């Protein structure tokens, strides 16, 4: 997260990180006691999942292994269309004050909407700086018509764009797969943008979650 600030404590209880060892690989969100949603480009053979603390490495955090994960079948490695994946926890998260399910959307929030994206990703770019503390930053949804001016053929109608005009405020390496939430609901998963991070007027791009709820529900149901 570039040009952001520490998340207020205990207010991102649905945020997780996917770790490789004790090293951050991706962000993600808790859908339920069994499942984490995150980006497809985070796929690994095995994951260690951190839940229930704004601070990485916290004594109080839960660490659960996840040995199985399920990418959206329409995911493209070449173009990153359909960049989402469900991650099955090897055991059920203990829900608590610091561990809640995210509110999945029932609606696509429109352009102009104010959102918060959260993550333990680099706070600088290209020179990297990693925070223990979960960082948050507010951006507005940006219309396909506006975002296509910048990115053209790269965009799908299931990708959602967000930023602030003339603003470095954005996500970055480590934030991948993590929550963009707007008006209480999960509206995006951090997918891609430009390098280095935080170039003014290059919006961050997100998997638009409101277009994949059927898949998310069917897949959890199918893999009960
Ligand atoms: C330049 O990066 C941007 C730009 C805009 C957004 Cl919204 C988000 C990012 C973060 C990227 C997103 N996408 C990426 N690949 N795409 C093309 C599928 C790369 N990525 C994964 C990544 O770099 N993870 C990572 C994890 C841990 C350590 C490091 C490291 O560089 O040290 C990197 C993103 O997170
Ligand atoms: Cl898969």
């Amino acid at each position: 997260i570039i040009d952001g600030a520490p998340c207020a404590r205990g207010s991102h209880p649905w945020q997780v990180a996917l770790l490789s060892g004790n090293q951050l690989h991706c962000g993600g969100v808790l859908v339920n006691e069994r499942w984490v949603l995150t980006a497809a480009h985070c796929k690994m053979n095995e994951y260690t999942v951190h839940l229930g603390s704004d601070t990485l490495g916290d004594r109080r955090a839960q660490r659960i292994k996840a040995s199985k994960s399920f990418r959206h079948p329409g995911y493209s490695t070449q173009t990153h269309v359909n960049d989402l994946m469900l991650v099955k926890l090897n055991s059920q998260a203990r829900l608590s004050s610091m561990v809640k399910k995210v509110r999945l959307p029932s609606r696509c929030e429109p352009p102009g909407t104010t959102c918060t994206v959260s993550g333990w990703g680099t706070t600088t770019s290209p020179d990297v700086t990693f925070p223990s503390d979960l960082m948050c930053v507010d951006v507005k949804l940006i219309s396909p018509q506006d975002c296509t001016k910048v990115y053209k053929d790269l965009l799908e109608n299931s990708m959602l764009c967000a930023g602030i005009p003339d603003s470095k405020k954005n996500a970055c390496n480590g934030d991948s797969g993590g929550p963009l939430v707007c008006r209480g609901t999960l509206q995006g998963l951090v997918s891609w943008g430009t390098f280095p991070c935080g170039q003014p007027n290059d919006p961050g791009v997100y998997t638009q979650v409101c277009k994949f709820t059927k898949w998310i529900n069917d897949t959890m149901k199918k893999h009960r």
